[PDB]
């Protein structure tokens, strides 16, 4: 009964996607909490924030594609009629499974806002501030590059610092919501177009998916068993008894040519 | 006996709806407690409050529609007599299941009132207040935009601040109740009209719903088994034995054309 | 033996009603403790108290009616001799089950008294108080509207405040008892009239109720099984084997017209 | 063996009565501890104490009568020889079960004495007290109405207050004992008269009570089963198979008139 | 059922790789936390940081290759047509398993950044610093070599120290991301080329891998059993009974030449 | 099933080696923590550090060789063609098992560095230090010999002390890494040469190892049983019954010569 | 299965030796911690340290020899060809088991060093110390005899005391290592010579040891059973029934001579 509910969960797309999203959230939380500190330099703040913001998204997307064995088969079909559309639909389902990780990472990282502040702490528009008039441009880049990591300046500076930080957090969370909404809308219209383009009815589709899963599992079982039987026959020929046999009555001593023979697997 | 009560709960619309509502409430509580802070800017306070207030409602509604497989089938029927009314009724039941999430999120978020204060902290009507007479309009937008996040001004300011906050909380909770009542009334009249328009009697309807559930489960079971049998026959033809067979007496070595053959699934 | 006592409790009207009442009490306690604060405005105090006092009662009553499936059947009978009286009696039992929630909520909320103080904190009769003579009417509405939420005024004000609060709590609890007594008396006379009007004897009534419960459960079981058998025959016709069969000897490959055929359920 | 001792307790009148009394005591304790505060007004103190003292007694008595199904049957007999006396005896046993709740509530509430002090804190006889000579009658009602809730006056006032409180507690507990004794004596003489008037011997009575319990349970079992059999026959006629049957060989498709037919239950 | 899921995990490449990565991370954390301290010398800081950075990577890579028994067989094939490509593919899978450890160690050690600071604390570009103008070159190497381990100098020195440390941490984490991205991209293009060059189809490949695993396990089982049977026959010849036999009736005392005989195993 | 996984672990070389390494690490940690203190003499510091560093390595190596029973058999073969190479390979496997302990002890003791500081605290190169110019050579050996155990001198001395200690820890850990790398490289090239020199194929080798293990276990079982049977026959001859027999009917009293006879075991 | 692994451990020489060593270590630790205090006399310090150092070693060695029953048999053989060498080998194995205790006790006691300091605290070479020049020889023995137990003298004395204590601890631990190395080397060369001198091959030896163990256990079982049978026959003769018999039909009353007879056991 345990394996019953195990497979029943395995089929559930919702459970697998929720697990992927929860794992991404937790991993991102730990990762940010431990290994994130702003450089607080002048030219290198941007790249530092954008790397954490973007790179793991690409990594996780490429992982979500490459870790699906079915993707390799469909690529082999493409790599050097109806079948084209069916391949497109399988690749579509693969994309649906894979895309959940980069977008959840991006959404949680933007909603938290910590990365964005560091990423765009130099682009702050400072035109109506009383302390920044006299300061030289280079000195301006220096004072502007210090705000996110820490505060050591007088109270007026920490005031303007907190105001800029609040503005940038707002911008970050707004980007997060724009991305969430755009992604859900795109996924909806994409499922709509996929259903519209499908040459199958609503019943043939279920038979199709079941056929795919059963076909893969059955061919792997059969191939493994047939190979084992052939190997067991090669060994019975060489030694003179079947490996599983009990109380074998005839044993054949191998010669010096038989070893040479069984060296090669005949593919 | 466990799966007995599991399916018995699965049928219960009341239990599923209560679970959806409890999960939405808890998720909203955590979400608000962790990632909510007002920008306390001048033009950007509104959008920030309205995003949290509205966007997750749209997200959850689109989710409640799209996650129901039956909706995809009915759309396929619509996508390029009595059947039209039956499709309308199924889509109606789907809507009934889906609508519970956005309205519970909206009701709990309005009753709590925290989002509304930030959302409409600029529109405060300040005409009979003694400190706001002399202040310039821009300075007025600046002092008005600071009240929700924190208080650093003298005691008179914190007094007027607390009064405005109480007024806005009142308005929020009133909107919450208006929405709850309007939604329940609309749901009631909608179920009434649906029952009135139904061409079925009170008994044919039960037979209908049972037929729908049984039809879907049975066709998926049958299709999966038939596909497995056909695949098991293709493998018996290629290898020479049935994958489940024990003590197979005849094994056929595949040729170089058979692999080419079994490459294609014949759809 | 577990399901034995489970159904035995399910039949018990007393247990179900006690559970409904306990759940309403607990929910009201939590709800009031968390999301209740007085606006302490001038015109908006009343509506705020009356909403919490009244709206959930209407909500819970409409819920207690609409969540009973039998009510839908009786409405369908009414919706576009002896049977009329029997329908009246069933609807009466439904009302008996449903009414327990709004009245328990109202009784507990009035006995607690917290809502009533806020609801009617403006209507206080202030004619024999020494501080309210000179105060202007608008200023009077302002001082009167502040008493429930908090006290910041001198000791004389907190004295008169506590006195008004005690008077209003008294009025609230008295209303609570009047409502409890009126409701119990009405329920008693209503059960009396229902028994008096019943055209059945004391024995035919038991047979009647048992007939109703058995009729509903049996027709749902039978209809579900018959639909499953018909579906299993349609699938045997299409595929060539019965879904439950083991070691099927004849498999029929479907054609391109059979899929079209089984697309429609024949209702 | 569990249901054995469960029914054995169910028969025990002593256990059921002890449970009712313990539940009433605990409920009264919680109720008084949470929702009881004196108004400390002038004209409204009395009604406030008398409501808590009396109303729940009436409520619980009407509940103890109305919750007994047998009472409904006997009323139906009365509602529009030996049988009259037997009905009187059944109604007598019902009264014996019902009366335990109001009298236990009254006894515990009077023995505690908290309600009585508030109920009769205005009627105090103040004729030999040195501070009450000069005070005007209205001022006297004001000072007299403040004693129970709290003490803020000088030490002489708190002295006379504590003395009045002790006197009223004494009166309350004395009333409690008078009520307990009167109730037990009345119950004793009432059981005596009931035994004296009973036209049955000491053995016919046991057979009678057993007959009543067995008659009710048996008729409900039989009626339910007979109704189920008749319903199962109506369904066999409509569908063509009995709902419990396994491997049904003949299935009859219903026509459009059969649904109309089975719509009505034939009562 | 335990060994079922044990082997099912054993097959999972993802689980084994995740376990290797987690173990490497934990071991690196402990190792760095306990046995890492900078020498804070002048010429020897570099080698000290580069050893920890690089050497364990080489060690773990050579371990990941050498601990795979299959690698020894393929090397024996190489050591003094289609088979060459198949050997290349097996060696490729071995590389895929092995490479996960050195790159995870390098990535975690660079992302942490502690090693890099010590490794390149001498190469700091000091051209625009006010305290380093006058200092002699040798004294410069001395002050520059002290920053990572500890701070004892005045506040200006600890300021410039913290700035250099932040710059070097930035450079380290950037190198970490460059390495992660380059490694994932190389692995992707490498799997692509391997799939492109594979002379097998998508089905022959599964049969191939299953054949390899079954062939190895079966030949080891068979060889062990055959050797045991031959040994049991040599012992039956020498002693006169089979080691497992019960109630042996004939025992042969060995002579002084038989011991000489059984001394040699005949290979 | 327990003994199943017990033997399966017993075969695992990796598990046994990991256990040996963990035990060596823990034992070394305890040993160093409890019984290690520097003498802080002048001529005797070196020997004291080198003993702990080196002696347990020799001890553990000789133990790893001598505790393997197979080593005794191969030595007996050597002690006063193909067989020589096979003996070399067995001795090689023994060495592979044995070498893991001394090198792990050496690596952990060097990486920790505590022993090395004491071992080479006299050889410190003191040529560019301001306090050591004037001090006489003997006094120099005295001040130099005190640094590791404790510090009682002024702050300048503890400064130079900490610097020397850091330098020596660096040298120790560098030696540790050099030893680890040299050992792994030597083990790799040694396994390579052993595989290259092996006159067996990749399959004959598995049969060989299995033959060795089975041969040893079987001959010990057979020899023990045969000896027991012969002894049981000597006792049956002397006493007149077989030791395991039940309900022996004939008992023979031994004479005074039989005891003399059974005194000798006939070897 | 429990006795299976119990005997399997019993055979393991390594487990028994490890247990002996652990028990000796723990016992020595407790013994030293509780009952060890230096006399701090002049002539009696030496004997006190040497007793604890040496005597328990002799005790434990004599115990390890005398507690082995096989040693008694071999001594009986010696006490008033090939057999001499076989006896030598058995006595050798006994020595191997016995020697582990005295050497572990000596090694742990020397490595700890506490005993040695007390044992040789008088022999300290005091020739280059400034306080010991003037002191008279007897006074020198008095000051020298006080250092180990406690310190009450000025700081210069505690300095020279700690230095002497460190020197003596060094000497102790060096002796410990010399003893460990000498013992392991002697054991190795001794096992080598024993294997070299053994007239048996590598297989006859296993048969020999198994024969010895089986011979001892079997003769004890047989002798016990035969004696029990003879005793049971003497009792059957005297009483007239066999002690284990059930429902004995014939009972013989003993006479006054039979008691005299059964008094003697006939040896």
């Amino acid at each position: 009964t345990l394996n019953n509910i195990v497979s029943s969960l395995q089929r559930n797309g919702i459970f697998i996607n929720s697990l992927i999203a929860a794992l991404t959230i937790g991993g991102q939380q730990l990762f940010s909490s431990s290994t994130f500190s702003c450089p607080c330099q002048v030219g290198k703040n941007f790249y530092y924030g954008s790397a954490f913001l973007v790179i793991p998204a690409l990594i996780l997307l490429v992982a979500g594609f490459a870790l699906r064995s079915q993707m390799w088969t469909i690529t082999g079909e493409y790599c050097c009629p109806l079948e084209c559309k069916l391949a497109c639909l399988r690749f579509f389902s693969i994309t649906g499974r894979a895309v959940i990780a980069p977008l959840t990472w991006l959404a949680v990282t933007l909603l938290t806002g910590t990365y964005y502040e560091c990423a765009a702490s130099e682009f702050a528009s400072v035109d109506h501030y009383p302390m920044f008039d006299n300061v030289s441009a280079s000195k301006r880049e220096e004072i502007l590059a210090g705000f996110p990591c820490c505060r050591s300046a007088p109270s007026d500076v920490i005031l303007v610092r907190d105001e800029i930080a609040l503005l940038h957090r707002y911008q970050s969370q707004m980007l997060g919501w724009i991305l969430i909404t755009l992604a859900t809308i795109a996924a909806l219209v994409s499922c709509c177009v996929a259903k519209c383009c499908s040459p199958l009815t609503s019943l043939q589709h279920c038979y199709w998916t079941s056929h795919l899963q059963n076909e893969r599992e059955l061919f792997e079982q059969a191939a493994e068993q047939h190979s084992r039987l052939l190997m067991m026959h090669r060994i019975k020929k060489l030694f003179g008894f079947i490996p599983g046999s009990e109380d074998v009555k005839h044993i054949r001593i191998p010669s010096c040519q038989d070893w040479k023979d069984i060296s090669v697997p005949t593919l």
